[PDB]
């Protein structure tokens, strides 16, 4: 029996899924929760063997641990200890496609335990051994015996052992094999691993057992009152002296508790269910939850006997809640949410698939700490623990089945044939079965990108009959299907319609009043932050803002799926698809998340958290208006710090305590402010600063921020004109001008200022030119598989159109002398075989004050495709350790990514100005500077910049980041004008209109100096 | 207007004067302007003019150059759009051409007198000896905009003596959502705080 190639069997004698149970026969360990000396953790060294194909694994395996085999640490993923390669395919599926057949040479990875069990466990009771997750499929062998089978590398798989085990040493044989046709639901988009990578445990139950409970709560209108409702299951013996005993405890207190032998209700004809009881227990004024105020009370289950002796206790979290959707808005305790999600995927760079407790708190506390308040399971059931942490942090969870046949063709061809009905459906309903309990998930999801198939139908009515109390939710076939209560668009702009037949992506606004629509839309995917990213993220949010029913959205998505390797010095460096010799692959496309595989924050994050903010503000005059976009609770841990300031110099500043109800607003009226003396523009900055520590963040903590201009003084007082005249000396291949023992040298064949000279030192490496294009960004290359091209990405058009080949062709270089300066004027041609691309008309004005005056006026032929950039760059000769600026920061900005950037003085090391993402490109642009300074130098105007060590080709030749290295000197780019960077997808032209360098004509002036 | 600068300087084949003025009310500067005249030996007079905008001032109507031409010709001629008057908000039925019409098509009868019959993305504009070459707004008639805002009746204008010629770089949109409350949408507004434009002016 090749039962790994037959959909129609998912299990052999695999017990009935449940919630996270521990047997615990003390009932305050349960209402604690402490460690119950009934489940037993498995985790640890093991014996593993690797093996090309399940045939080739030898029979006494079965009884006698392989010589040959390694010993390792389980859980764990067997590519991540160099077994055999991790695969990154995001569409394609990793083997052929031919249902439900899987490849023959099937690694299989031999796992075997031996342990010690005590004769108390076998004496009396239940012990069955618990699988969290193996990945795809494996048959489990308990002292050479069979034991049983199971699939779905996303949930538990439980076989009872009782029979099996010895007093004693025992051994666990487990044979995990790669592919199975559990593979062809498993085609998410991320690195293809397997073996034994969640926790693996044993579990011992009294014969007569707690085997299922359900909690429920219901509310009246103004949720002033509660029932909880809470069904208890047993197996086992009945007897008349059995009961059920469930308290509601809050803290140390029992605020209910309600007591009942078996025997439930009539429910049919044929009477009711004598091993099922419901107890149902009233609550008044319940503190409710919600990802603002996780309150949670707890709930113990205990079977006993009437005379009171316990049989066993088991218990879990409650979090008094209501989640509905009412006239097309989705509600939480009666209020529209506004959900700030992101989806994460289980990643470590080092472990893997492998999730741990350390990892996940991190995740949590940087998601809260950056306004998230909802997360996404994408795209499968994870890792137990994660669903307590959200319930007790407090973030929304979408619960969502392991299921995605991407590959297909069409996409829905298996879910939509009733022979994988039975698969699909043990992936949902023991998804259900196991998180039904937990506050936190509100939402359910039938899992991805497997198109629209009646199976989806089947299943979607399946959870609205067995759990009403959460909305149902599902992408596939067009987002709006009616397997879905929500409509759930993947990168669906904002005001933007992308009509793809059958499977449109209409403008998220548009989407909403489509006729006879009426749901609420919350995008399940959207802003894809691969690497420069989260262009026109703001977009979105103004629009979340403004429409009711527009409800938000999970970014995708939260962390670089990249791994480590290690370089013959033993340093490690990130990898993406195709560095272990996986292929096909699809290189880059595993990494699209806001920080880095370490978890190190990329830019795009504080764009986020800006805009995610839970506070608004207006001003008008000096009164500053706050508004609460909290639901539950008041600002009371919420100070609001203001500081005005003078191009950077401050001025005035205060703070003002915070006391808004949710929802409201408080006004807040500004002192008077001391008019400045100096010209200039002054700037009002506002930050929420969080005074007492919290369960998620540190004392001082900002959650929110922002600017307005204030008055503004021009400058009208002509500066005392210096007595020195700059001389300029022409020769027939340059104008050399001279001020004091300073020389600017442009050369007369170029046409562009060749170098410059403080003294006898040399001020450049290259010559100041104009330049247009960028090292392409992962939004201009536009792919989401390796092997796809694409003539419509910006790369390519730019490409095509000779930008990256275009030569300089001087038109005019003269220099002329002035009263009080030299005048020298350029124009350029750029151009590609024949064709004119642009022209660049320059003049270089040098003062006696030793100012440089560039004035840049330049043509963009309207037939080319809008340039990347219109900017200059050189190579300085230069190496300075700070970088020092007037303008947007301190953190990386772009044009459509720039309003989490505030405007101030900011000074940071060179290493700062860079931003290492995986795969390099065009990177660390600052905009809306004013003035910036570097070592001996200082450039004036209003430009957008970025300095490094790197030149644009360099970044745009490299696939890797380690494989970097610095240049000579420090390469600057200095632009006028920058297109913006997009995102709304990394696999089509992304940069919205208003952003594109599409004006025909551009002006910039500069002003370099020494300083 | 205050003059700030005034300089004149005699390059190889041109003269260059550069200008700076500041346009203040009750101490403070609304505006900023500084420009540079360029006249070389082919008889065109290229001029380039960059204008600062106090950004706490409300968003100007426009940004451009006016004069009295002593100049009355029969006709007009333009490279733009037309050949209606057109504003930045309302040019989409407007077609870039050679337009050529007579002087008193160039400005629209509006019963309430205002500003009007401005044609915008002119790339040249021709009148009498006259060549104006760049990327601008303009309107032209015999009424200058302070005749027309002094005046409440169309039937009360009087021609003035000459042509009125409002080249502007830039020009606030016109709106009209309603006409009770501002209307101009943000994107035609000028906002930009900083203003670029050069014109050559020269004879045909
Ligand atoms: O639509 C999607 O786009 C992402 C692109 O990175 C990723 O593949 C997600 O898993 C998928 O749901
Ligand atoms: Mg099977
Ligand atoms: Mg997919
Ligand atoms: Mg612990
Ligand atoms: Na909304
Ligand atoms: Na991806
Ligand atoms: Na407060
Ligand atoms: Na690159
Ligand atoms: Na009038």
């Amino acid at each position: 029996r090749r039962d790994w190639e037959n959909p129609g069997v998912t299990q052999l004698n695999r017990l009935a899924a449940h919630p996270p149970f521990a047997s615990w026969r003390n009932s305050e360990e349960a209402r604690t929760d402490r460690p119950s000396q009934q489940l037993r953790s498995l985790n640890g060294e093991w014996r593993f063997a690797w093996f090309p194909a399940p045939e080739a694994v030898p029979e006494s395996w079965l009884e006698c641990d392989l010589p040959e085999a390694d010993t390792v640490v389980v859980p764990s993923n067997w590519q991540m200890h160099g077994y055999d390669a991790p695969i990154y395919t995001n569409v394609t599926y990793p083997i052929t496609v031919n249902p439900p057949f899987v490849p023959t040479e099937n690694p299989t990875g031999c796992y075997s335990l031996t342990f010690n069990v005590d004769e108390s466990w076998l004496q009396e009771g239940q012990t069955r051994i618990i699988f969290d997750g193996v990945n795809s499929a494996f048959h489990l062998w308990c002292n050479g015996r069979w034991v049983g089978y199971g699939q779905d590398s996303r949930l538990p798989s439980e076989f009872d052992l009782s029979a099996f085990l010895r007093a004693g040493e025992n051994r666990l044989a487990v044979m995990v094999l790669r592919w199975s046709d559990g593979s062809y639901l498993e085609d998410q988009d991320m690195w293809r691993m397997s073996g034994i990578f969640r926790d693996v445990s044993l579990l011992h139950k009294p014969t007569t057992q707690i085997s299922d409970f359900h909690v429920a709560t219901r509310f009246n209108d103004d949720f002033s009152r509660a029932v909880l409702e809470a069904e208890v299951q047993m197996c086992g013996e009945l007897r008349d002296y059995l009961r059920v005993t469930v308290s509601l405890w809050q803290g140390e207190t029992q605020v209910a508790s309600g007591t009942a032998p078996f025997g439930g209700e009539i429910i049919d004809e044929r009477g009711g269910y004598a091993d099922r009881v419901t107890l149902r227990l009233n609550v008044e004024n319940p503190k409710l939850w919600s990802a603002e105020i996780p309150n949670l009370y707890r709930a113990v289950v205990e079977l006993h006997t009437a005379d009171g002796t316990l049989i066993e206790a088991e218990a879990c979290d409650v979090g008094f809640r209501e989640v509905r959707i009412e006239n097309g808005l989705l509600l939480l305790n009666g209020k529209p949410l506004l959900i700030r999600g992101v989806n994460r995927h289980e990643h470590h760079p080092l472990h893997g698939q492998v999730m741990d407790e350390q990892t996940m708190v991190q995740d949590i506390l940087l998601m809260k700490q950056n306004n998230f308040n909802a997360v996404r399971c994408s795209h499968y059931p994870n890792h137990p623990l994660w669903y307590t942490l959200c319930d007790r942090y407090g973030l929304y969870v979408v619960d969502e089945a392991n299921i995605e046949t991407h590959g297909m063709v069409p996409m829905n061809r298996l879910t939509d044939d009733p022979r994988w009905l039975p698969a699909m459906s043990e992936r949902v309903t023991r998804m259900v079965q196991r998180d039904r309990n937990h506050p936190s998930v509100i939402i359910w999801s039938l899992g991805t990108e497997s198109g629209h198939g009646a199976n989806h139908d089947a299943l979607y009515r399946w959870i609205k009959s067995v759990d009403p109390s959460r909305p149902v939710q599902y992408e596939g076939g067009g987002a709006d299907t009616t397997a879905t209560d929500i409509i759930c668009p993947m990168y669906a702009r904002v005001d933007e319609d992308q009509p793809f037949p059958a499977v449109p992506k209409w403008s998220i606004k548009k989407w909403l009043s489509l006729p006879g629509e009426t749901r609420p839309l919350i995008l399940c995917e959207y802003a894809h932050a691969m690497g420069n990213s989260l262009g026109g993220f703001a977009k979105y949010w103004q629009a979340f803002r403004q429409y009711p029913r527009l409800q938000g959205g999970f970014v995708w998505d939260w962390v670089d799926q990249s791994l480590i390797k290690y370089d013959e010095n033993g340093n490690p460096w990130s990898a993406y698809g195709g560095d272990f010799g996986d292929t096909p692959n699809d290189r880059q496309f595993c990494m699209n998340g806001l920080v880095f595989a370490d978890r190190t924050p990329h830019p795009a994050l504080t764009e986020a958290k800006h805009q995610q903010q839970f506070f608004q503000f207006r001003l008008s005059g000096q009164t500053i208006e706050v508004t609460s976009e909290y639901l539950f609770r008041h600002s009371d841990n919420e100070l609001l710090h203001w500081m005005v300031a003078l191009d950077g110099k401050p001025l005035a500043s205060g703070e003002v305590p915070l006391d808004v109800a949710p929802q409201g607003k408080q006004l807040i009226e500004l002192p008077e402010l001391p008019q400045p003396e100096s010209a200039g523009q002054l700037w009002l900055t506002v930050r929420v600063v969080q005074p007492n520590a919290t369960a998620w963040s540190e004392a001082g903590h900002i959650s929110a921020w922002q600017q307005w201009r204030l008055a503004e003084n021009l400058s009208v007082t002509l500066p005392a004109a210096s007595h020195a005249i700059p001389h300029l000396t022409t020769s027939e291949m340059d104008f050399c001008i001279e001020l004091g023992n300073k020389r600017w040298q442009f050369n007369r064949q170029s046409g562009f200022l060749s170098q410059m000279w403080i003294g006898d030192k040399k001020q450049l490496l290259t010559p100041l030119r104009d330049q247009f294009t960028r090292a392409p960004l992962d939004n201009d290359i536009g792919v989401s598989e390796a092997t796809r091209i694409d003539p419509n990405a910006w790369v390519e058009r730019w490409k095509a159109a000779g930008h990256y080949q275009a030569e300089a062709a001087l038109l005019q270089c003269t220099a002329d002398t002035l009263a009080d300066a030299v005048l020298i004027t350029t124009a350029h041609a750029w151009q590609h075989q024949g064709k004119t691309l642009f022209i660049s008309r320059k003049t270089y004005r040098i003062d006696g004050s030793g100012q440089m005056a560039i004035t840049v006026d330049v043509e963009v032929a309207s037939d080319t495709p809008h340039p990347a950039r219109i900017g200059l760059n050189c190579q300085l000769a230069q190496v300075a350790e700070r970088v020092n600026w007037l303008g947007l920061g301190p953190q990386e900005n772009y044009p459509d990514r720039l309003t989490a950037a505030c405007f101030d003085r900011w000074d940071l090391p060179l290493s700062d100005m860079y931003t290492p993402y995986v795969f390099p490109s065009e990177n660390g642009l600052r905009c809306g500077t004013r003035e910036l300074n570097y070592g001996p130098h200082q450039w004036r105007g209003d430009f957008q910049f970025n300095i490094s060590r790197y030149s644009q080709q360099q970044l745009m030749e490299t696939s890797h980041r380690h494989l970097l290295h610095a240049e000579e000197g420090t390469w600057l780019n200095i632009d006028g004008f920058h297109m913006g960077i997009g995102g709304d997808d990394s696999w089509s032209p992304s940069v919205s209109a208003e952003f594109q360098l599409s004006a025909g004509r551009y002006h910039y002036q500069l002003v370099w100096c020494q300083k």
